[PDB]
């Protein structure tokens, strides 16, 4: 075994591992999420620009968890980068609806990493996933559902004033 | 006696205790609308933001009657803070209708509280009234009813647009 | 329910709308406190500075657990916020030791909802509790722990040096 | 009469002129304890220039109070300043006894020509005393209540050391 590795079971590895996988795959729907709203029939400057840095940050998530993962003397194992569930969003809210059900699904992921970590007696990683991705998750996931609560009130997307006014000023 | 007490009537001093609740309960009725705004199915960042500032002004002026209170000799009394009326606002008009009616109300108590001071007279607790409470007060009235209207104006709340675009530019 | 509650135990919200009213009940004693040694007959500056600032952030504490609260997607319920117990309070070195019972009642209110957050396997609520509502905490029962040991030292109440000595050294 | 003369009653004058020579006798009491405070054996450094520094705001109100009755039309008439009534004040406490008895006796004048000015129908005159003599004379009467309650506490004057602490702590 590695030389730092001590208090560090095999399964916490492994579900770090798939955390990783996870958080990758978050930062492709994301920039799938960008580039859907790059196009030239959709045109959403700040929607663009919002699920570039959401994707940039997932990207982040991912390289401390293997930071982590390295620290702890586990060994990375990365697997394939699946594909987003589709390529055409609809909508600015759909698109926000979307991206709310993901962060509720890594959410979850992390929570049964945490308990995974609490059955195991694993302190520093307990922490570790207390300190740096529950409490980002949990304002990531009210700032989604305030941007959907926003965008249903003004009507979108049969309003077409609704998004490009909520580009405008929420987002912008 | 209070070796400083000169010149105030009992029925003042009741009187100042009466406004030092009211105003204390005026700032957990504010602090209650902020809470309200500040929900996920409700998401108004500068509703939110406008009540919470009310509160604390609120806090300020008992905090300044209370300074007054002892000032003059008399004796602080605390009484329990009542609750407010509703959790639920259902609308940013419905709330500023509602702070509006409070605003009123409290002004009517410092109305008839000048009034008792006027017939004890008492010319300094006229002129801290004057001074530090009714001419804010009357701006505070002039300034929601300038809310209502212009809300009432935009057609709120079926209006979706419209309680987002007064977030937007006349509280931000 | 609403649409980012995630991992929320009614339980725990009921908890923390307990410890809310908890904690505006504390603001509530200190700016008695406060209010009592502004006094004419008691006449100590830095006491009511002290427990003023003390109230302040009591009612920081319940604007944070508030804004906790609805960012879990739960919802706030306000009480009645209760009379303190007594209007004077007869000396420093007493209100120190009253506020420093009431410091260790709030601390244990906190253990308990610890405790439910713990049974509930809720690790967010968890580290949101000890990274800003534990260790404040246990500062503030050593600080008024070593208040009232220097109080007693001194030989407040009684020696009238002793209040006023610690007033102009250690509370200014 | 006077061709800026508008609203001034004679009684208003007379009374203007009274609390002229009042506020002189007053600064006249305060420089008489500051002479008394500077002395060899009494030495009290703090209580002197808290004392002239009250005998030169005296001056001031009263200087005010002629150019108030120059700037209504009236005609200023000065009496004699009669002598304080001891020259030996025989302690720190007692003189802060007898400034808090001279600061509410120059209150209750300042009342009752408040009083004058209204069943005489003078709103400026009014406004005039409320605003630069009525709140000025609380804050003065409070500050020196708090002083006596203070040096009471700490057993001024037959404890040496309490009004030498409350000379270095309290006045510097």
């Amino acid at each position: 075994p590695s030389q730092v590795r001590q208090n560090y079971h095999q399964d916490a590895e492994a579900a770090i591992n798939r955390q990783i996988n996870l958080e990758l795959y978050a930062s492709y729907v994301y920039l799938s999420m960008s580039c859907y709203f790059d196009r030239d029939d959709v045109a959403l400057k700040n929607f663009a620009k919002y699920f570039l840095h959401q994707s940039h940050e997932e990207r982040e998530h991912a390289e401390k968890l293997m930071k982590l993962q390295n620290q702890r003397g586990g060994r990375i194992f990365l697997q394939d980068i699946k594909k987003p569930d589709r390529d055409d969003w609809e909508s600015g809210l759909n698109a926000m609806e979307c991206a709310l059900h993901l962060e509720k699904s890594v959410n979850q992921s992390l929570l049964e990493l945490h308990k995974l970590a609490t059955d195991k007696n694993d302190p520093h990683l307990c922490d570790f996933i207390e300190t740096y991705y529950l409490s980002e998750q949990v304002k990531s996931i009210k700032e989604l559902g305030d941007h959907v609560t926003n965008l249903r009130k003004m009507g979108a997307p049969e309003a077409g004033m609704a998004e490009y006014l909520f580009d405008k000023h929420t987002l912008g």
